């Protein structure tokens, strides 16, 4: 066969880990150091540049917040936790790190879809997209004041195309989450931030369904807030809420919405070893099971979705990481309304501690379970028959 190998990234490994996520790229995973650097490691579980000098000491030595490789390019945009936006080329080997309008620790940094811009955020609530050029310097644009709210969720649904030259522009839906006060707003690089919506409750996680054009919000009660930008109304409003079948009632602490295919809905729960897909082919919901070890109960602490290539992560209480293979909506064999057997077991693996951070990788073979004990590298080495 060809069996997983648990190699782990170790030597200053951090906790948040950054994919090179465009496919055909050498996939470096960025690692946040503790040694205020950012390790671009390789993807064999080792670190690449164990002396850590390509891997990057923080020009203002801070320790790391957030860290995000370009959609177009090897660039690493490494938001430190004092607005140093550092923009990092693999192909280079330069970072570049402009402070001039960010000051606070970097919250919201988000890489737009052609990598010209950045959606950067911190906690005065001043999202700012920060334009990208192959000059690799990042330089403010637009300014956006929050004041009193955190960008929190800030996610790349719909674009919305202004009269300005009709031109396609990324608009930040970033949620002015003012102490629970969910004030989802919509941010254009240029000069404006129209308002998504006013839910009071806040916002657990901020999907986005692009197939029926549904933002799909949870509140903080499992009531997934199906946002859509209504024919009737124009902005994503709540037109239906229903509870999430996983933890069913108050509990979005430990609730897992991530997604589950292209007409499926994921969601789990810590308290949960089943594992609901609400299936949105045919309006599903369906268990899958988990294990209980002498005590060591697997419950869901993490999903996350390969949505390049539809594998769902399932991070545990006891900490492996075993895999759902989402079978296509039925079009080809055995058209069911039940996928939990279609939704197939997977060889369980090991990555170590329980999955907190989570990042899939450009491929569903090479992948990172960012947990806290290491950067678990997720691959796979032949075995010869």
């Amino acid at each position: 066969m060809e069996i997983y190998y648990t190699t782990k990234i170790s030597g200053r490994a951090g906790v948040i880990a950054g994919w090179s996520k465009a496919p055909g790229y050498p996939s470096l995973l960025a690692v946040a150091l503790s040694p205020n650097a950012v390790g671009i490691y390789n993807e064999e579980g080792r670190p690449l540049d164990p002396n850590n000098e390509a891997n990057i000491k923080n020009v203002r030595g801070t320790e790391c917040a957030k860290i995000a490789w370009h959609p177009l390019l090897p660039l690493l945009a490494i938001g430190w936790k004092d607005g140093a936006i550092s923009f990092w080329n693999a192909e280079e080997r330069k970072l570049e790190e402009d402070s001039k309008i960010h000051r606070n620790t970097i919250s919201s940094m988000t890489w737009t879809a052609s990598g010209d811009r950045l959606i950067t955020g911190d906690e005065n609530g001043r999202i700012s997209m920060w334009k990208t050029d192959r000059l690799m310097r990042p330089i403010h644009v637009v300014a956006y004041d929050e004041p009193g709210a955190v960008i929190r969720h800030t996610v790349v649904g719909l674009p919305e195309e202004m009269p300005d030259t009709n031109s396609q522009v990324v608009v930040a839906f970033y949620v002015a989450d003012a102490q629970e006060r969910a004030v989802v707003k919509w941010c254009n690089d240029q000069g404006y931030s129209g308002v998504v919506v006013e839910m009071s409750e806040g916002v657990h996680t901020l999907v986005h369904y692009p197939e029926r054009d549904q933002l799909l919000v949870v509140g903080s009660s499992c009531t997934l807030n199906v946002l859509t930008r209504d024919e009737q109304l124009g902005t994503w409003v709540t037109a239906s809420k229903m509870k999430f079948a996983t933890g069913t009632g108050e509990a979005a602490t430990g609730l897992q919405v991530a997604w589950a295919g292209n007409h499926t809905l994921a969601s789990a729960s810590e308290k949960d070893n089943v594992v609901r897909m609400y299936n949105f082919d045919t309006e599903d919901n369906y268990v899958l099971n988990l294990e209980q070890d002498s005590g060591l109960v697997s419950r869901v602490v993490c999903l996350a979705y390969d949505d390049r290539y539809n594998l769902l992560a399932v991070g545990t209480t006891d900490g492996r990481v075993m895999m759902y293979k989402f079978n296509q909506p039925n079009l080809n064999l055995e058209p069911v309304l039940d996928f939990a057997k279609c939704w197939e077991m997977q060889p369980a693996f090991f990555v170590g501690n329980r999955a907190l951070a989570m990042e899939w990788g450009p491929f569903p073979r090479l992948m990172v379970v960012a947990c806290n004990d290491a950067i678990n590298v997720c691959r796979k080495t032949m075995l010869s028959y």
